[PDB]
């Protein structure tokens, strides 16, 4: 129903090959992690991965109960009150170097269709310093300014990374979305302004975490939790299912509308999204509902819709539920929520199961505890370790010995250095335990101290 073949075309490469290569801590760590299968012919699984990838896609939530447009309503009036309603379109060169709240558009990332098949480049379609587009390019961009979105098609293919070794087995691999070049220039043009903003003032009080540093923000995340009596932890992480085209709906008419100061062209823009073309080798898809993942504005959507679902699924469990009754701190599929009321959200799954939507604890447990704190919490693979008046993100000890346990030739050594940043947290025992494969064989790593001291500076 929600997958509709259409006919073929011509082929899309897609690859079929992993650039991931095990470094010498695998043979040590032995996680349960492995790349992808990107293959047909992968003897790790007896499964077919260009089936099994787009399963999720063969069924849609048609219908959301009145619930969630009222919740949605609700959380754009606290949003557009905490960041103001100056939320009009940008232009094309605005939107290429992009605002103070926002770096600009990557030159050197994928163009998409149909110029990958023609062996080009984003530098080659755009001039960055006059912000001029090609013929070609300037026709598709006026096409769509007169809300017509008919010829764009999403550039389709299989995710190339680690996933967990069940998911290994049973080819349960992601997929990427790789819109055309001038749909992500007017997707930054209609919704950048408010982006940039959204992304500078993550916390509690706005109800996302999106563009924050764990480094810094953990502390004042943590210190406006640590007063709440309980704090619970959701997943929405679903294989199997995506993103209602109900809610595209609601958040065009009751948050991203004109009356909270965006352009008119956002409802169909977002509607390119909710309902899309996508490319896939010489198959061609129509899908109803989900978000696709190189939308630049993606992360962004997905936690909005994630922190209304979650009080809609409070609503829907609870009759004398009010608004404010928790507080949530979202990230795209994690969220937080803070209370000082016992909640029951084994009830809530329930609850959101009715509408299509799952979710889950965010550590290893299949169901919900009654009872939850700061300090029991996971929140983008980190707890919230109190040093003194500051919070610390200590990243989940498998979480890093899977990063350090493959790599990507070229790479290495900005990976490692970025993994020392992460591991400083968990203390020196642990870091030097963590990178003892490296440097037993000749690799140098930074020292504790020295990451140690970056960290602390931040505070001084």
């Amino acid at each position: 129903g929600a997958l509709e073949r259409l006919p073929d075309g011509p082929r899309i490469h897609v690859p079929r090959k992993t650039a991931l290569r095990p470094t010498v801590a695998r043979q040590v760590f032995q996680p349960a992690f492995a790349p992808a299968v990107l293959s047909k012919f992968d003897p790790r699984t007896d499964a077919d991965v260009d089936e099994v990838a787009f399963s999720k896609h063969t069924s849609n939530q048609e219908t959301l109960p009145p619930v969630f447009r009222m919740v949605a309503r609700e959380y754009a009036n606290r949003v557009f009150a905490l960041l103001g309603r100056d939320n009009g379109r940008l232009s094309v060169k605005q939107a290429l170097d992009g605002l103070e709240g926002m770096d600009p558009m990557d030159k050197n990332t994928s163009p998409g269709l149909p110029y990958t098949t023609l062996g080009m480049r984003r530098t080659d379609v755009v001039d960055w310093e006059t912000a001029t587009l090609i013929p070609f390019a300037a026709e598709r961009l006026e096409k769509m300014n007169n809300k017509d979105f008919s010829d764009i098609v999403y550039q389709t293919f299989l995710k190339d990374e680690l996933r967990p070794i069940e998911k290994v087995q049973a080819a349960k691999t992601r997929i990427v979305d790789v819109p055309p070049f001038e749909h992500c220039i007017l997707g930054r043009q209609l919704l950048g302004k408010f982006a940039s903003k959204f992304q500078t003032q993550p916390g509690l009080e706005l109800g996302s975490a999106i563009g924050c540093d764990p480094d810094v923000h953990w502390t004042a995340f943590g210190v406006a939790m640590q007063g709440f009596e309980r704090v619970y932890d959701v997943d929405y992480s679903n294989f199997d299912s995506t993103h209602s085209v109900a809610m595209f709906r609601l958040l065009a008419e009751e948050f991203f509308s004109e009356e909270n100061g965006f352009d008119p062209l956002v409802k169909d823009y977002l509607e390119s999204l909710a309902i899309s073309k996508h490319a896939y080798e010489e198959k061609r898809y129509l899908i109803t509902g989900g978000l696709p993942s190189g939308c630049a504005a993606t992360s962004v959507l997905n936690t909005i819709m994630n922190n209304i679902i979650i009080r809609a699924g409070l609503y829907l469990t609870y009759k004398n539920f009010e608004f404010d009754d928790v507080k949530v701190l979202s990230y795209g599929d994690d969220l937080l929520v803070a209370t000082n009321y016992q909640l029951n959200f084994d009830r809530v799954r329930t609850s959101l199961a009715k509408t299509g939507y799952k979710i889950t604890p965010a550590n290893k447990t299949s169901t919900f505890p009654l009872e939850s704190t700061l300090e029991d919490v996971v929140f983008l693979k980190r707890k919230f370790k109190k040093e003194g008046p500051l919070y610390r993100p200590v990243m989940n000890r498998e979480a890093l010995e899977a990063m350090l346990s493959y790599y990507r030739p070229g790479t290495l050594s900005e990976k490692l250095t970025s993994i020392t940043m992460l591991a400083v947290h968990s203390g020196k025992q642990e870091y030097d335990r963590l990178f003892a494969p490296f440097r037993e064989v000749g690799v140098i790593v930074p020292t504790f101290e020295s990451v140690e001291y970056r960290w602390r500076s931040l505070f001084w």
